[PDB]
């Protein structure tokens, strides 16, 4: 079971955004509030949007933004990357303590998923290895905020703005940077071949014997070159030096070393579970961080 | 691969959300108008919960023995009254931050959203079911200080559940607001143990419609079953019984998609026997059993 962190902080901060027939879901944080560029485009703009030039010839009564049941008037507007940024008259009086971060794939976060014009869910997720998100089955959302929080503050990591064939959806950091290959372009795209997020998996193996799940570990330590070479064939991620140093802690805490630990999975990988399951699951998890099961299992 | 399921935002009960201490026993309470709702056993001792005399230990309790703390505001106890399995702590102050809010008593197989504390402070949500045994699958569950269950359905939060009690393999139990519990669990530390579990037939065969709403189609056949016969079998791998209730739910799925609600338990009978065979169900490697009917209907029928 992954939980999310409470979304109340966040909540406090969606609002809608309206340009044209287009309404989408906006970040409001102080008197700034965070969109999606593409709100401004029409059907045809989006086949070759010329975004610096289709936002001069925009202007801040094109822009309709509600908290609620309240009007933010926007007095000013301006671009960031992938990301508009309308000032509006009123700052949030609901703004957390909060930062922008850029995370990287495989590491874990929150959603708040907008349907229907308002916060309707939050889920637990890690960015995919292919940079994608696997949300909700649900079409149709107005959008996503990805966010940790760590003690009072919230730290902004991701904004929605497309959905992929696939069921998937990919966006930006708050500054409006793309995470992995995509455009804001109306244009033949496809996620990658995704794949598992092997140190994710060891982390949640060192979770299972923390909490007494054993059955798995065997005597046996493999090298971090032979782990890959068989971790290609399942598409599990290459695992690094870093991510060997990063599952450290976890390491101290059990008595098993990473490279311990990876001849268990590569075990796992070859020959299955043979019939058992781990922490409950008859699947590996990969969507928990190292940085989650320390936090969660002390 | 599993299935993605949301939970409810969980700000509205966050904002009712205090820590109740009793001696040197803290855990969650939950602060609605003017009355904190919180287990009884936080009047207990470890000694007292083998066998707690919760009438002999409440009346010795002073409105004072009782602090309460929401985030760094003490909220004065002026009044102490314990209902069934549930102490409601009357204070001072009516909570500004109270939504609109009912309490309801739910079902196996009903769903809901815990908005679980670890460390004296809401820390992290998650969306379940109410299982068949009477328990809720949790999280890791190290040093929870308690857990409130709820909907949201159109800004009204309907508060269902409230975690007494971990049980040894990780799942917790509790009661509904009205503090009666679920199952046959007592507030008291002994031997008590879990059932046996089994997944929610109606809820995985709701999400089956849902995934032939969305487009999957690969695990339908071309046979039916009788009634009797689906239950024979699916009993077989500890899936619950399928009541005509049950049938009668799933009658306008069955009505959107033009598959009759026994050709989509004899395509759950063979999804049962082969397996997936590496495919995936909306994204799930896993049967899910944790999407009512209710759900689906509201979120595909459009
Ligand atoms: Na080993």
């Amino acid at each position: 079971r992954k939980m999310a962190f409470p979304s109340g902080k966040v909540e406090g901060c969606m609002v809608q955004v309206t340009c044209g027939t287009t309404t989408l879901n906006g970040l409001w944080l102080d008197d700034v509030v965070y969109c999606p560029r593409h709100v401004i485009c029409t059907s045809e703009d989006m086949l070759n949007p010329n975004y610096e030039d289709l936002l001069i010839r925009k202007s801040n009564h094109n822009f309709l933004v509600q908290a609620g049941n309240v009007q933010l008037r926007v007095i000013g507007h301006s671009m960031q990357n992938c990301v508009l940024k309308l000032k509006v008259d009123t700052a949030n009086p609901k703004t957390p303590k909060y930062k922008f971060v850029r995370i990287q794939p495989g590491q874990t976060f929150s959603v708040l998923a907008c349907y229907n014009g308002s916060p309707s869910g939050v889920y637990q997720c890690a960015m995919r290895p292919n940079f994608t998100i696997k949300g909700s089955f649900l079409n149709g959302s107005c959008g996503s905020v990805g966010f940790n929080i760590d003690y009072d503050c919230v730290s902004f990591c991701y904004m929605a703005h497309m959905e992929l064939p696939t069921g998937v959806h990919a966006g930006t950091d708050l500054e409006g940077n793309f995470y992995g290959p995509f455009v804001d372009r109306q244009t033949a795209q496809a996620a990658g071949t995704d794949t598992t997020i092997t140190v994710n998996v060891l982390a949640w193996l060192y979770a299972a014997v923390i909490n007494g799940d054993r059955w798995f570990l065997n005597r046996f330590t493999t090298t971090l070159n032979d782990f890959n070479l068989v971790a290609m064939k399942y598409n599990y991620e290459p695992l690094t030096q870093d991510h060997v140093d990063i599952l450290g802690p976890l390491s101290a805490q059990t008595g098993i070393a990473v490279l311990d630990m990876c001849a268990s999975l590569k075990e796992l990988l070859q020959n299955g579970m043979n019939g058992r399951t781990i922490l409950g699951s008859a699947l590996l998890e990969d969507e928990f961080t190292p940085f989650d099961v320390v936090r969660q299992c002390s």
